[PDB]
């Protein structure tokens, strides 16, 4: 299916032979604070994802909240090339950086991180592609948009994402460093979200793999009506069917479990 | 979808508005012994199951072991009849009955059980369909077979079904009272068990509701390479791709977490 492996520095992901699990470290400080602890809590739970079945590691400190602090850009630095640094020294697995800003990215690679993970998709800081170019990366280009204006959704979102590629290859990123993301829980009302789900498929006319991201997001508790902590049989669905779906990457909490679910979809729908 | 309802005495099924959960109650004695406790423990475990989110109980006193006692038809009935006519009782839910013999359904019926769950499809005693027939209930009719010679896995699959619909209808069952089911785990190496599973969606064709019969089974260990104890996330993967591929119902162990996970592809889907 895929011509081509997905070259990150050391590590080569080869996309056809399983669904690439991608481990999430949230790394978004709760206070103001590099110390022992954090970092060191951050490698363990890296080290628990590895040994749970991840092969990314993605690390982002701009979660945005309830409880977390706001964060300056030099302020993110600071603490999120730190985390880079151990995790990659200590745990032999690619690394994402989860920002949107262009000088935070330049910074993360730098310090050993491996792939862009842009949650808006370079349109926030079109920069962020030039630096994508330079270091010659993977970038997860993610649907997002600042209003809930959709004539037709599945079109719309295809719409916004060429947009997305159209930044990206201006800058000079090659067609085997981009990944697509439908921006699940963005911008996307519960019932949109559910659509975008049941409509994934659509995405892969564009030619580029798919990275999925549910995982405990708010749309499964409005369906399930359960908190956050209670959605794993939630988030489990939605990882078995955007990889019957056709995905190749699903972005999640739970490594373990999702890992023998990927496995087992895999299987079945022979990967 | 359905232009009809599923008639069970008292009860009525919905078949369009949710995947329906036919909740496993285990009734096979590993021993020979009706005594209290084991009538009162598979009511409070039907209980459970009832608030876990089932839609169904399925009764069988006939699992092949290991560790279960071999029992004669006449000694089945007398350790299953109290096991329904407690259940049936205390738990408003219709009530399968899970066996391939004639006299043992009668029975079961009689004691207030309203649908038949046929492992050999009518194709062992074929008496059974008869039972089906006077007693106007559903019937679950399952694709098995005495050998593994198979010239091509789904057609064949589809074959055996219908060899099975033409015994129950011949009986007099009506269409409205047939389900389908692909029994997966029976004559079919791990390898066909994964294609029969890719491969649902064909069985929709002949024009009945499809049930499936997944939970916990060994080729979900053969995959993951987990004992019995360590398959929900495999089984439930494939409670997600059946629920993609169309069926209408699924036959599972862990109620509560298949329930949410039906809940949430039910939403994707658009069920
Ligand atoms: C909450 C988040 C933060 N970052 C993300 N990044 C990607 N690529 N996809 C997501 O769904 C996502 N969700
Ligand atoms: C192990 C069992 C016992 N009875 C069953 N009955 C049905 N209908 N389907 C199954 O998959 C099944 N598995």
């Amino acid at each position: 299916k895929w011509d081509y492996d997905l070259r990150c520095g050391e590590y080569t992901l080869n996309l056809n032979e399983k669904t690439l699990i991608m481990g999430i470290l949230n790394v978004t400080p709760d206070s103001f604070s590099g110390s022992y602890n954090e970092v060191d809590a951050a490698v363990r739970h890296a080290k628990e994802m590895r040994d749970e079945g991840a092969h990314i590691i993605d690390i982002g400190g701009e979660s945005t909240r309830p409880g977390f602090a706001k964060v300056s850009v030099e302020e993110e630095i600071k603490r999120v090339v730190p985390m880079i640094q151990a995790v990659s020294k200590e745990v032999k697995l690619p690394i994402s950086i989860d920002t949107y800003k262009a000088e935070v990215a330049k910074q993360a690679i730098e310090a050993g991180a491996h792939i862009i993970n842009d949650i808006w998709g370079a349109k926030a800081e079109p920069k962020i592609a030039e630096v994508a170019a330079h270091y010659d990366v993977p970038i997860i280009l993610m649907h997002n948009r600042d209003n809930m204006n959709y004539r037709n959704l599945m079109a719309d979102m295809i719409a916004d994402l060429y947009d997305s590629i159209k930044i990206a290859k201006d800058a000079g990123v090659r067609d085997e460093n981009i990944i697509l993301d439908p921006g699940i829980g963005f911008a996307k009302t519960p019932e949109q979200n559910l659509e975008a789900m049941r409509n994934l498929e659509q995405l892969n006319v564009l030619g580029y793999p798919v990275l999925l991201g549910t995982s405990r997001k708010s749309f499964i508790g409005h369906v399930l009506d359960l908190p956050v902590e209670e959605r794993l049989e939630g988030t489990g669905a939605t990882v078995c069917l955007g990889i019957e779906k056709g995905c190749e990457f699903v972005r999640v909490h739970d490594v373990k479990e999702m890992s023998r679910m990927a496995k087992m979809m895999d299987a079945m729908i022979g990967k």
